[PDB]
């Protein structure tokens, strides 16, 4: 029902599992773990382990289980940023209020941090426990991740963004870098959740796709949106960013009106798709209360 205190609960449940997988790495205490520890947990509103937990909790799977697909998608998440605010990329100095990894521990450190928190991801999904995940979900999670984080998705979107630096280039091309370098590993983070609940989770899949189609897409918009009219301070991350390397961004082809419509659009899409699993009594409260929050969000 209380949304704030459920995302911070959340917080608190990601950093902890997060953490858990951390504290057996080698190397405690020197540069690149430190980056790695900076990068993943310090700050940041965990809402793709959010996604993890709130849709493997649909099916009844443990908290404690979802742990390891929501810190795995959180390091994923966190290695993309930490590669993505380097100077050969949007060359950021802020982020969640503080200055970005290659600032505080050199560009060579974010690199290697970032290196190896995407390795991390691969290692909780294929160690962590997980008690009521077979074998066969357990390589489709790594699988899904793996596709999602890649050229098929992420990376491939990173670069279609970084093709698209003052190219001005149209809604459909917009929406194809959107959708890889942002969609692509919302949608893993519900499909790691519905994986865990194995053939029930799988089962929904066809309708959840959608549903994280529609989020991970406004997800994006609302990240464009809010580096136009968010403050600094707020956002933890510089106002005006996108405008200073002239990315390809909803709010500067559409103008700020219609990307605000198109991201209040696409959330009553993915409220639609809710309905079709509200109605096989599956409670999806958590997910359209998120839903609404990434639109909604000012940070
Ligand atoms: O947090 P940022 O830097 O505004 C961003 O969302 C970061 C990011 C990195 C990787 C994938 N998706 C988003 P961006 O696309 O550079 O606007
Ligand atoms: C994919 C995108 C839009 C990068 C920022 O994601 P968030 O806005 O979730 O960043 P944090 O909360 O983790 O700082
Ligand atoms: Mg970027
Ligand atoms: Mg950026
Ligand atoms: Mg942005």
């Amino acid at each position: 029902m209380d949304f704030p205190q459920q995302l911070e609960a959340c917080v608190k449940q990601a950093n902890q599992a997060l953490s858990r997988f951390i504290a057996p790495l080698p190397f405690q205490n020197t540069p690149v773990v430190e980056t790695m520890q900076y990068g993943a947990l310090l700050g940041g509103k965990r809402l793709r382990p959010f996604l993890v937990y709130a849709t493997g909790h649909m099916f009844g799977v443990s908290t404690n289980t979802l742990d390891a697909p929501a810190a795995a998608v959180e390091c994923i998440h966190a290695y993309s940023l930490i590669h993505d605010d380097l100077p050969a990329m949007d060359d950021d100095d802020l982020r969640r209020g503080l200055p970005t990894c290659h600032v505080k521990f050199g560009e060579a450190n974010a690199i290697l941090a970032g290196d190896a928190l995407q390795t991390l991801a691969f290692s909780i999904l294929s160690d962590a426990d997980m008690p009521e995940v077979s074998d066969r979900d357990r390589i489709s999670m790594i699988s899904e991740l793996a596709s999602a984080s890649g050229i098929a998705g992420m990376c491939g979107g990173q670069a279609l963004d970084l093709d698209a630096e003052g190219k001005h280039v149209p809604l459909d091309a917009l929406e194809r870098i959107h959708r890889h370098k942002t969609g692509a590993l919302i949608r893993a983070a519900v499909r790691l959740g519905a994986l865990s609940a194995g053939d029930k989770g799988r089962r929904a899949l066809p309708v959840l796709d959608k549903y994280a189609e529609s989020i991970g897409l406004a997800f994006q918009v609302q990240d464009d949106i809010l580096d136009v009219v968010g403050d600094t301070a707020t956002l933890g991350k510089r106002q005006g960013a996108d405008q200073q390397l002239g990315k390809s961004t909803y709010p500067a082809l559409l103008g700020l009106e219609q990307a605000r419509k198109k991201a209040r659009d696409l959330i009553d899409d993915a409220r639609q798709s809710l309905k079709q699993l509200a109605e096989q009594s599956l409670d999806t409260s958590a997910l359209e209360a998120l839903a609404d929050y990434i639109i909604q969000r000012n940070k």
